[PDB]
């Protein structure tokens, strides 16, 4: 049963199904599949598009001409499909010159090559009508101390940053930039670690509104943070622009587990929020199917990303359209935390004798919140045993 | 050696020395400090002042004329010593009515009556010279998914602190805030959990000049996040207010050890950025000496963390004043971290053959970064072991 | 619908209902319960039994008089109800005395007291049919390196425990111990922090027979540790002599939710192992109702514990019984892991060339372990939406 | 200053200065070094021998012949620099064939292969005067609840160990075994993942006396445990028979950072415990120098584990020397944890009314455990700052 269809909007970037397997302690398990091969099999799987990185389309240092191929052969595969390109964004991670990052790396000739790598993919990421343009800076960071002095390197991240805004802005290009926060790994530490410390960061831009967030469940899990809480945050700030979905058992390496793997309750309070939220945005998979399987394993856990959304969906909206549900929602005052705490304004808060002079502290204390009896609801739903 | 005077700024809460050693499995192990006492005792170990929750200095539920009392006996025990009160705050944790927050409970009634207490104490605060007035929503946050709507809190956040800068604004008052993350304990999810969801919030307050941050070591340790890096931020936002100080020992509950104790290196580079940025604000220690001592331990816990910060400030600045490290900064191109990356311009940078088109790729990556022998330097510099 | 029975062997802490709401930053937010109501209450949910430390049952300090009649007033009303106590414990940490531990106490005096105040437990638990008494040793322990030499603190918890098998081999009594790990909270590091620890510890007993491990979901948690896999391992060595069930959302305090809240998918997995294995013990909930809620709530949460642990039952053995899951498994060489190696001997090993200089390791690398599928069968089990 | 020889014990694998940089995000950083020239570079840095994994010596696939040469031209360089080879051990992870582990591989055909490849590195490392053959099953777990039944995985892991002793017993060889536990990564839980379930697993063996613990600082780490307490544990027991140094900063993928670097206390205790116990074999690190460096930077992060161990043995060292600590270690009662609790007996101790009946509990209560003094003496030394 749930079936999803492209007006679902689910996307996968061509690394996740391409990833060969090899981590920190093996080798390649799977052979290399061409970029052509995985847009007809996510299409039969029913995703409305792909994403890329630039080096994961045109092998790194290929000529223009060949350049001109591999693009020619992938827009074919559009073409056949119906499959579209949301978001691009660059590799500035693998090659050994991004050893210590690419906008922030301490050499400056690098700093510049990072950038004139990424304006070339804007280019091609228009040319294939992506929306949004993520940046992961994976290899921002340190491992010590006194490698990297922290004020610096964010003046060398605004610096990049507005030089971009500067770049889409002259060529009249409507794309947005979502910056991808992670805590660590591969470097110690990573700036901009959480979905806070990118939006705190976004502010200080010189025109903030071409940013936003491209916030991802493993990465804030890796820092033991609270995903759907983090995800209200950007939403409150208008800025998520995108997001990117997957599974990971706590704190401990990136596992990128297909969704619904991992912390599955937290799973299913994202889908609550980004449903009621109404968030349209692409719901982008970025897992890795385990180096255990075979190509038909890597099928199998995509198509599984694209049911446990469609799961949790379901049973997220069975919970909020339950009365039973909705009167649990006012037992335990969640209309009452709707309302503005003081529309009467300050004078009249300080005037109010029952706001403290009268206040019966004792009273209030002894209510309950009702919290226990509603998370069952919410549990019951979840498991498809009532409500 | 090392010893403290009033000018290096030392502050501690008086709820630090006088935590009684109740935990969530054990009853008090020490006697009530009263207030009076503990200022003497500060004072006598060199620190410059105290700070404290309305609840520490006026026992919840003191009629006007108790509170007068409590007061008076305190102020008196500030000028025969000369101890001085930078910062204050509320206690909106404690009491049962607080069980579901202060700005963000459920219940209207209660958030009002937690602006009202939170008001009285700024009043306090100024008449007793505080410059700084701390929030910490150690209560705002939920066990539970649908307990909290956390548009809707962040939200009645929004307005709380909006109100409290209208108050003062209106008042005259010279005292700005610091909004203190913490990412769990009490609650299960803490709402701004960590120095950068803090600062993004302030920027959408109505008047976020008057909003810094308090973060405090342990704190972001609990979120497994460079504490060093994330003062960085703060003080490149221009943001750091204030600072707590104490140690931890990892993701766990909050240990609050003496600073120095938890993350040795941590402290070193905290020391280090705060003496090299010339932050001037206090050095407050927000910790709880073990359960496991008398008061003779806990006046020698609170000396430990004055000393172990000088001695911090000396390793230090040894280090950054050694030739040897001079010149393996400059080895590990910091000096080139610190220039813009192309003050050129943009049309320069896209016109710059050598920044793409004649970037020599491998050379690049062949240059090694000299870090390690630069943190070796840094090791022995804190050990007392060369440079 | 899942309604529990005394005979599902349900069976819940005194303090665990009865927890006032105390935490390290508030005060209580309910009244006490008198153990005679808790009884009745969990009765009258479907429970089988409870379980105590002395001192929930006699107030410390008690005269043997007092004593008697708390004993009495609770014999009657197990009499009323017919609910049972399967397992009883001791208080060794919650009276300043044992600031420093109970059996590793630095001070002998303690240490002898701690061994005093257990006998006297074990015999009133014996007198009330209890067939496990558990210890958790939560103050053995330190916050600093050199206050514990860990070596002579095994040796005088080795010494604690072999006394106690003494005791009660010279009393006939039909008892037996099982110890309780957790890695942290209330001391920095505590002693056999995890069932490992715990059961490497157990061999070097003088009768290794009388003792086993009471792992607790939310502590193994607390070290980020897989808990069916640690209960696979009791399992496996002979003794899972009791468990404690609950909920924990990662690395970081221990917030004792209601079992099936924190990690589902965990509890899911659990409960398959438990079921499978024909574990016949109690199904003990060591839980905290969260201070947020009032009596109602305190129900509500105990009853929630129960009923999730049924709906995990079910869906558990609906996912092993399903055929199409019973192929998965054998397609993914589940029958083959229970497989000996090489029943055939050493030297037949040694001398089978298709063990390795005829063995097709490309062939055998390239055959894919279909877990995804599997998992995914399990994933739709747990929700109810197929197999 | 502190420089190493020889006699300091210490070793290095060939993985660790071999280590080229390739990570889970990026290609190597560095070529490849030759054994022959990893150990000349090692003996000039004044270690005392070299370790290695069969695949590091001889690449996976040669010929007999092929073998031989690999193995000539190590043995002539070991000659010509007096460096030995104490531990050895098998690459059971970073073939496809080990996607799903070695020993408990579902496939029983790779079972079997494993055991013929690590028997095969077993004769040689005898040839070469290995004293320990370390096993480290990084891929023996699970990505996934229903792909390893645990109970049988444990069952073909005691069967796969108890073959070896076979073996080794049969040859006569004197060599023992040392497993190495870690938690997670590669696998998402790996099986035996903290030194207790190592230690308990190794008691149901066929021949326990054959069987040790090799654990590494930065694994147990990785489960947030006190690596010290761990090793004193292992050494309670009698069973550290080799140890692996390295650093790392809390819970996230494995660091290897050089040992000192990481939790630099941690490392300062575990000197203390290694020195104290009089602990006798190699002295190993299993580290990588950061990607970011250069051959240069190879050498001195290897250089820096060396010197850091040395500083710390110096400082632990005037620790204990020191007659004030001595005191202070007296005034925590450290002599009274060493004296049994009831050398008197059972009966004695139940006879005992200053035991229990005329115990002063308040009067105990209230003497202080003066831990404070005691660790910032501990601090002090660390820092070379007094005592």
């Amino acid at each position: 049963n749930y079936q999803p269809t492209p007006e679902d909007r689910f996307t996968f970037g061509l690394w996740t199904v391409g990833w060969e397997g090899r981590d920190p302690f093996g080798d390649a398990t799977r052979t290399a599949l061409d970029p052509v091969e995985s847009v007809r099999r996510l299409a039969e799987l029913g995703a409305h598009g792909v994403t890329f990185h630039d080096d994961d389309l045109i092998p790194f240092g290929s000529s223009d001409s060949e350049r001109y191929e591999h693009v020619k052969r992938f827009r074919q595969a559009l073409d056949d499909t119906g499959m579209k390109v949301p978001m691009a964004t660059t590799n500035l991670f693998t090659h050994p010159v991004f050893k210590d990052g690419g906008f922030t790396a301490n050499d400056r000739d690098v700093r510049r090559y990072a950038l004139r790598k990424t304006i070339r993919n804007i280019d091609l990421a228009v040319e294939l009508g992506a929306e949004t343009y993520v940046a992961w800076g994976g290899r921002e960071g340190a491992e010590s101390g006194g490698a990297k002095d922290v004020r610096d390197a964010l003046d060398r991240m605004k610096e990049a940053f507005d030089l971009l805004g500067e770049y889409v802005t002259s060529q009249g290009y409507d794309i947005r930039f979502a910056i991808e926060p992670k805590p660590n790994e591969p470097r110690g530490d990573i700036l901009l670690p959480t979905v806070g410390h990118a939006l705190a960061f976004i502010e200080r831009l010189e025109r903030p509104e071409l940013y936003g967030v491209n916030p991802e469940v493993g990465h804030e899990q890796m820092a033991g943070l609270n995903f759907p809480h983090g995800i209200a945050q950007a939403l409150w700030a208008g800025k998520l622009f995108h997001i990117d979905l997957n599974g990971q058992n706590g704190i401990k390496y990136d596992q990128d587990l297909r969704f619904g793997a991992g912390d599955l309750r937290a799973a299913f309070w994202l889908v609550d929020l980004l449903e009621s939220a109404g968030y349209s945005g692409p719901r982008h998979f970025d897992f890795k199917p385990p180096r255990t399987e075979d190509f038909d394993g890597v099928w199998a856990s995509a198509a599984g990303c694209m049911r446990n959304y469609l799961i949790l969906k379901e049973r997220a909206a069975a919970f909020r359209a339950d009365p039973e549900v909705q009167e649990a929602l006012r037992a335990s005052r969640l209309d009452e935390l709707a309302r503005p705490t003081a529309a009467d304004g300050l004078q009249a808060l300080l005037d109010d004798r029952s706001a403290f002079e009268e206040f019966d502290v004792d009273a209030a204390a002894a209510r309950g919140m009702a919290f226990e009896r509603l998370d069952q609801l919410a549990m019951d739903h979840l498991l498809g045993a009532r409500g």
